[PDB]
C-alpha cells in the first residue's frame, strides 16, 4: 500500500499485524510490521518503543534483521525491515533433522554473537526463544531483536536466560529434539530445575562440557558470554568479524 506493495499476512503480533512488502518496481521483497499507534497509548510504552527504535536504527550485525526506514501515519507505525525467506530454524529442524557437527558449530557462532550484541546494545528485552532465530536464502542464521516490538530456564535476570536458550538451540541442532522434553507438565520443569537431560553416542566430549556449562540450573554457576568465547569447541573455525 505504501512505498512497497503490501501482500500476504506473514504473523499477528501484540502491536500488530506483520506482512511482505515487495518493490513494485525491482520486485524487492521487505518484512513491514505494522505498530497501531493507539495501542501502544493504551499500554503506556509510547518512548519505549520510540526508543528502542532509535536503538534497532544504529544495529549493525548481520546475523540480526536490519530495520530500514518507519514510516508514520496517524493510525499506525510501518516498520520496514528485512524479509527473512526460509522462515525458522526449528521448521527446518523437526522437518529434516539433525545437523551435521561442523555445520551447527557454524549457526551456533551466528546466534550467540548476535545474543551477546543484543544484550549491549538494546534499552529493554524480551527472553530470546526459538522463535526469533530464523534461516536465509544462504542458509544463514538470521534472529530478531528483543523488544516490545516483537520452556524457560530454572528460576530479573536477561543474559542469563539466553545462554541456556542457546544450550537448547544447540542441543537441537546437533540432536534433532528438544534436551528436556515431556508431555507430562510437572515433570517438565523438574527435569530442567534437576539439569537431567540424555546425551547421544554421536555427540562429541568438548561440546558436551559446553552443553552441560550452558544447561546448568544455577544462573551463578551457569556459563556467561566470556566462558563460552574461551572454551576449546567454540573457538575451532570461528570468523573474526564477529565480537
Ligand atoms: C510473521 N513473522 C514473525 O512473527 C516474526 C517474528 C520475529 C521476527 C520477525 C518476524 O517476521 C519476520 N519473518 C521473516 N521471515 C519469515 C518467513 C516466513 O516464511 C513464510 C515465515 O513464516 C514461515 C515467518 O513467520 C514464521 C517469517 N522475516 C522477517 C520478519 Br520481521
Amino acid at each position: 500500500i505504501g512505498h512497497y506493495v503490501l501482500g500476504d499476512t506473514l504473523g499477528v503480533g501484540t502491536f500488530g499485524k506483520v506482512k511482505i512488502g515487495e518493490h513494485q518496481l525491482t520486485g524487492h521483497k521487505v518484512a513491514v510490521k505494522i505498530l497501531n499507534r493507539q495501542k501502544i497509548r493504551s499500554l503506556d510504552v509510547v518512548g519505549k518503543i520510540k526508543r528502542e527504535i532509535q536503538n534497532l536504527k544504529l544495529f549493525r550485525h548481520p546475523h540480526i534483521i536490519k530495520l530500514y526506514q518507519v514510516i508514520s501515519t496517524p493510525t499506525d507505525f510501518f516498520m520496514v525491515m528485512e524479509y527473512v525467506s526460509g522462515g525458522e530454524l526449528f521448521d527446518y529442524i523437526c522437518k529434516h533433522g539433525r545437523v551435521e557437527e561442523m555445520e551447527a558449530r557454524r549457526l551456533f557462532q551466528q546466534i550467540l554473537s548476535a545474543v551477546d550484541y543484543c544484550h549491549r546494545h538494546m534499552v529493554v528485552h524480551r527472553d530470546l526463544k526459538p522463535e526469533n532465530v530464523l534461516l536465509d536464502a544462504h542458509m544463514n542464521a538470521k534472529i530478531a531483536d528483543f523488544g516490545l516490538s516483537n520452556y524457560a530456564a530454572p528460576e530479573y535476570a536477561g543474559p542469563e536466560v539466553d545462554i541456556w536458550s542457546c544450550g537448547v538451540i544447540l542441543y537441537a541442532l546437533l540432536c534433532g529434539t528438544l534436551p528436556f522434553d515431556d508431555e507430562h507438565v510437572p515433570t517438565l520443569f523438574k527435569k530442567i530445575r534437576g539439569g537431567v537431560f540424555y546425551i547421544p553416542e554421536y555427540l562429541n566430549r568438548s561440546v558436551a562440557t559446553l552443553l552441560m556449562h550452558m544447561l546448568q540450573v544455577d544462573p551463578l554457576k551457569r556459563a556467561t558470554i566470556k566462558d563460552i568465547r574461551e572454551h576449546e569447541w567454540f573457538k575451532q573455525d570461528l570468523p573474526s568479524y564477529l565480537f
